[PDB]
């Protein structure tokens, strides 16, 4: 039923805050996003500016993947952005995070008809 493009936004949007500034913010973020259901997911990255920006990035600097796909596009503009990434203490079920917001460019495979993210790639 969820398309990869639901699932980018699931794992990846967060428009409804300007910068995930509570230290709390990935701890919530990566259960309530489903992100600690089967494991707790490494590294994730949510991005805090409106789909439609996020969903542009598909028609601006092509760059090569991390994969060597050739689907990779890099925003030309810096994004709003938290990266919350697993603490070395954390173990599932009770999966911790560390909370970092930052403004870089974010870089996201594009795949489908439309041509949308369906996958993270970087933030440079
Ligand atoms: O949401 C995500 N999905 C997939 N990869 C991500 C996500 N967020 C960050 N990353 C990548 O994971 C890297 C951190 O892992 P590292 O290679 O061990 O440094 C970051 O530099 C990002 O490139
Ligand atoms: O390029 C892609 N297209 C569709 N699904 C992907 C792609 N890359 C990774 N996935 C899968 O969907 C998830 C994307 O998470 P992300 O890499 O953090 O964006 C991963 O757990 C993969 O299982
Ligand atoms: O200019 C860049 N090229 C490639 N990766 C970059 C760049 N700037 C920041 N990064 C981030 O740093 C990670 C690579 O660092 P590494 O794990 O030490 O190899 C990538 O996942 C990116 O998210």
């Amino acid at each position: 039923k969820e398309t990869a493009a639901a699932k980018f936004e699931r794992q990846h949007m967060d428009s409804s805050t300007s910068a995930a500034s509570s230290s709390n913010y990935c701890n919530q973020m990566m259960k309530s996003r489903n992100l600690t259901k089967d494991r707790c997911k490494p590294v994730n990255t949510f991005v805090h500016e409106s789909l439609a920006d996020v969903q542009a990035v598909c028609s601006q600097k092509n760059v090569a993947c991390k994969n060597g796909q050739t689907n990779c596009y890099q925003s030309y503009s810096t994004m709003s952005i938290t990266d919350c990434r697993e603490t070395g203490s954390s173990k599932y079920p009770n999966c911790a995070y560390k909370t970092t917001q930052a403004n870089k460019h974010i870089i996201v495979a594009c795949e489908g008809n439309p041509y949308v993210p369906v996958h993270f790639d970087a933030s440079v």
